[PDB]
């Protein structure tokens, strides 16, 4: 099982520049696919860009570029995000995340979700729109929550590229559902996704009190890039 | 004009303890009655607890209750939380607010709001239901919008105790409205409050491109507490 470690936190000046690192280990290749995601005080994840180190492409969110730089070194199988220019509203934990392409003979084939993502390095500052869900679902022990993401015919309803992800409080999220209905290794079929138009919707089943987190959906874009649900709370009474 | 300063950034290891400090300045008269809220990454912003340094009282919420501490030297102006046993979940921007209760020679008359906010101090861990706001409001410059704020008889309907807030990225949040109505000095009339039921609403007219923000309402309680709204991010279009 492959693991992203990051560099630790760091405490910086306004307009002073940031660099934060990646280290992917425990797999047989060193290029994975990374992207960068944010998550600031009051705000939900975000999205900033991506390397494919192998082709040395990089793609970044309208909002960061010109401001963010991201990197990859196959030989220490490293990947880095510089962030200039900095101020208070930079102050976030930010995350790399893995995009689990694969490559064969014939080709490069994307799968457009986050399959590990690293602890979270926190960043300080001294002195499109986002996927709307419901802010706050509850239900009983052994009941079923269904959680919507409405998007619009560019991201959501443009293809089967939406996931979704848990994420306990101060941890790093976990990829519940990738493609709109496909479950990792690992996660229960108690977790399953759909969609329909614009829409797309998380279930859980059989509800338990580890249930108790935040949820998020995802989506790939008619622009090459991310979108962020604004995240739902899940309370089990 | 009152200004609260913090201390600074603090990076800290699971199961230690951190004390942050708020020092007023810019005043004259008195001490004030001082409220700490924090905003973690992903969440709202969420009331831990309070202090009247005058009268020496303290007001916990129950998810804080023996882990944090409020404490106040009036000889210096300076607040203090003290937070225990930190965990993961405890990274976030803590801010101390002002609660702009006053006296005069017959009495004390409280505000039930937070009208100036420190800069925020970040805390950094190493590697009671909030109130129903909608996550997303968006309309088009000079349309009107309303925001919703649902909560119980022991809250938002007990009485006229419920305030709202504008925060952009990277501030403090700025009081709008306090007791149901009111505006403070300087803000606009065209933020206007209101309240039915369990149920209060911000509504604000001539819509700006500046108001794109995120906005909170908080309601004290029976419990002698305060319960923030999970926040409505207004989006103003084309
Ligand atoms: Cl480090
Ligand atoms: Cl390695
Ligand atoms: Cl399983
Ligand atoms: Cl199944
Ligand atoms: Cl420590
Ligand atoms: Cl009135």
């Amino acid at each position: 099982q492959v693991q992203l470690v990051q560099s630790g936190a760091e405490v910086k000046k306004p307009g002073s520049s940031v660099k934060v690192s990646c280290k992917a280990s425990g797999g047989t290749f060193s290029s994975y696919a990374i992207s960068w995601v944010r998550q600031a005080p009051g705000q939900g994840l975000e999205w900033m860009g991506g390397i494919i180190p192998i082709f040395g492409t990089a793609n970044y969110a309208q909002k960061f570029q010109g401001r963010v730089t991201i990197t990859a070194d196959e030989s220490t199988s490293t990947a880095y995000m510089e962030l200039s220019s900095l101020r208070s509203e930079d102050t976030a934990v930010y995350y790399c995340a893995r995009e689990p392409d694969y490559y064969d003979s014939s080709g490069y084939y994307p799968i457009d979700a986050f399959d590990i993502w690293g602890q979270g390095t926190t960043v300080t500052v001294s002195s499109q729109s986002a996927l709307t869900q419901p802010a706050s679902v509850s239900a009983s022990p052994g009941q079923s929550i269904t959680i919507s993401c409405t998007g619009t015919s560019s991201d959501v309803g443009a293809y089967d590229w939406v996931s979704w992800y848990q994420q306990h409080p101060g941890k790093a999220p976990k990829l519940l559902i990738f493609d709109v209905n496909n479950r990792p290794s690992g996660v229960s079929h108690r977790f399953s996704g759909s969609k329909s138009g614009n829409t797309a919707s998380l279930t859980i089943s059989g509800l338990q009190a580890e249930d108790e987190a935040d949820y998020y959906c995802a989506s790939a874009t008619l622009l090459d890039t991310y979108v962020f649900g604004t995240g739902t709370k899940v309370t089990v009474l």
